[PDB]
C-alpha cells in the first residue's frame, strides 16, 4: 500500500539547533534508540518531531523521514523525525527545517507553517 500522509497539519519550530551541537540526538526521545547513528545519518536530514494523525509514531516513527510541504508556498523539504510531540502536527527544528520551508517568511510571523506531510524512504 502506499506510505502514510495527511494534509493541511500545523507545523510550529522548536530551537533543536543541532548544527550547534554536532548533530547529538541527546535529549530527543529518539535518542534510546538513533542516538548512535552515524554523523551521515543523524545529519542527512533536517530535524522534526512528529505527532500526525496518519502514520507511526512515538518509538516505531523514530528516524523515519518525511518529505514536508509548505501549503502557503509550494515549498518542499524531506526531514528526519527525531523527537515525538503532545499534538497533532509537526514541531520542525526551525534553523534547519521551518526557516528553509517559509520561503516567503510569512511562517515566522505566523508562528507555525501549515503543511502537509507524507512518509519516504530516507535512502540511509
Amino acid at each position: 500500500a502506499t506510505a502514510q500522509q495527511a494534509s493541511g497539519v500545523r507545523a510550529t519550530y522548536n530551537y533543536y539547533n543541532p548544527t550547534q551541537n554536532n548533530w547529538d540526538l541527546a535529549g530527543t526521545y529518539c535518542a534510546t534508540w538513533d542516538a548512535g547513528q552515524p554523523l551521515s545519518w543523524r545529519s542527512k536530514y533536517g530535524w522534526t518531531a512528529f505527532c500526525g494523525p496518519a502514520g507511526p509514531t512515538g518509538q516505531a516513527a523514530c528516524g523515519q523521514c518525511l518529505l514536508v510541504t509548505n501549503t502557503a508556498t509550494g515549498a518542499s523539504l524531506t526531514v528526519r523525525i527525531v523527537d515525538q510531540c503532545s499534538n497533532g502536527g509537526l514541531d520542525l527544528d526551525y534553523d534547519t527545517a521551518f526557516k528553509p520551508l517559509d520561503t516567503n517568511g510569512a511562517g515566522i510571523q505566523a508562528g507555525h507553517l501549515t503543511v502537509n506531510y507524507q512518509f519516504v524512504n530516507c535512502g540511509n
